[PDB]
C-alpha cells in the first residue's frame, strides 16, 4: 500500500506541471522514495500508473453519484439535477490534472478509453432512468427517448466540463459551467415540444 | 494544383481505411502518381496533407453557414435551428475520415488545434449573435449570457456528432442525432427560467 499510494501521489503532483509524456519512471520512483527497479514491481509502466489515478477518481465520482441516487429525491427538480452534475464538477475539478492526462490518454489506452465508456454508459443510463421516472410522475413530458436525450447531456458535460477545466478557447468560464449545465439540463428534459 | 489535388483525394480514401499514422509518403505519392521527392515539393509532411484536408472540410461547412446565415430567417424558429445544425451534420458527415483524422491531431497539431479552436469561435459568436436577437425580437426570454449557451450547445454539437460518425459507445446513432441535439438547443433556447 505505502509505495504503491507514493508512486499514485507523486504522479498527480507531476501531471499538474507537465504531460505524463514529460514524466520519467526515474522521476515517479524518485518522488516515491524507491529504486526504479522497485517501482517496476508496483506497476509496468508510467501509462498504467495513469490507469491507476483515473479509476481512483472515476469510482470516486460514481460513489458520490450512487450516495445521492440511493437518497430520497430532491423536490426541486432544478435542485435535484444540480446536485447531480455538481458531483462531477467538484470530483473532476478537484483531479483536473489527472481529468487533463486521462482525457488525452483515450486516444493512446484502450484500457483508459474502456473505463471512461463504461462510466459514461452508466452515468447515461441512470440519467435516463431518471427522467423516465420523471415522465412517468407526469412531472416532465415524453419529448425525445429518454437515452437519446441523457446520452447527449451526458456529452455536453463531458466536452464542457473538461474544455473549462483545461481553460480551453472555446470555452465557459468554470464560475459559469454549472450553471450553464444545468440550464440546458432542465429545460431539455421539462421543456415542452 | 492537378498534383496537390490528387494528393489531397489519396489521402481522404486511404484515411477511410487506417489512421494517417499507419499512411506513408510512399502511400500518397503513389496513389498520386509522383515520387516521393515530388510529394516533398507540394507539402513537408502526410501532417500537413491533412490540415489542408481539414481546412477544406471546415471552410466548406463555414461558406455553407455564411449562406444560409445572410439569407432571410427561417419564420418557424425550430426549422431555422435544425437548417444551420444540418450543415455541420451533413458536411463533417460527408467527411467522415478527415473528421476522424481531424480531431485525433487536435492533441499533436497546434496548427490543428488553432484552426478547430478559430472556427468554433466564429460558429458559437454567430450562435450567441441570434440567440440575442431572438431576444431583443420578444421571441427567446433573457435566461443565461447568450455566449455562455452559446457555448455549451456548440460544445455539445462537437461532441454528440463526433461520437455519432465514429460510431463509439456511448453514442446516439447518427439517425437520430439532429433531432436531439435541435430537441435541446430549441428547448434551452426558447424555454423559460
Ligand atoms: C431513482 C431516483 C429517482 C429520482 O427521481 N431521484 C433519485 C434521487 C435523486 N438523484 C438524482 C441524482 C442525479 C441527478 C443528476 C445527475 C445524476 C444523478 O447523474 C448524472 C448527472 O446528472 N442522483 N440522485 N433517485
Ligand atoms: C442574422 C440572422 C438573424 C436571424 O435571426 N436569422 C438569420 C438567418 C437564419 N440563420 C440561422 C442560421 C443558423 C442557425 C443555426 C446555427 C447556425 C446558423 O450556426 C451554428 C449552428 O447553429 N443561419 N442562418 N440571420
Amino acid at each position: 500500500d505505502d509505495r504503491e499510494l507514493a508512486i499514485l501521489a507523486t504522479a498527480e503532483n507531476l501531471l499538474e506541471d507537465r504531460p505524463l509524456a514529460d514524466i520519467s519512471v526515474d522521476d515517479l520512483a524518485k518522488g516515491a522514495g524507491i529504486s526504479r527497479p522497485t517501482f517496476y514491481f508496483y506497476f509496468p509502466s508510467k501509462e498504467a500508473v495513469l490507469l491507476t489515478l483515473l479509476d481512483r477518481v472515476v469510482n470516486q465520482a460514481d460513489m458520490a453519484l450512487q450516495t445521492l441516487a440511493e437518497n430520497p429525491a430532491d423536490t426541486d427538480r432544478e435542485n435535484m439535477w444540480r446536485t447531480g452534475i455538481n458531483v462531477f464538477f467538484e470530483t473532476f475539478g478537484s483531479h483536473k490534472a489527472v481529468t487533463r492526462a486521462g482525457q488525452a490518454a483515450r486516444a493512446t489506452s484502450v484500457e483508459v478509453a474502456e473505463l471512461w465508456s463504461t462510466f459514461m454508459q452508466k452515468w447515461i443510463a441512470y440519467t435516463a432512468a431518471v427522467i423516465d421516472a420523471e415522465r412517468d410522475r407526469g412531472a416532465a413530458p415524453r419529448t425525445l427517448p429518454a437515452h437519446e436525450l441523457a446520452t447527449a447531456l451526458n456529452l455536453m458535460n463531458e466536452r464542457t466540463l473538461f474544455a473549462s477545466f483545461a481553460g480551453e478557447q472555446p470555452s465557459v468560464p468554470e464560475a459559469r459551467v454549472l450553471d450553464t449545465l444545468v440550464h440546458i439540463w432542465v429545460t431539455s428534459i421539462y421543456g415542452e415540444n
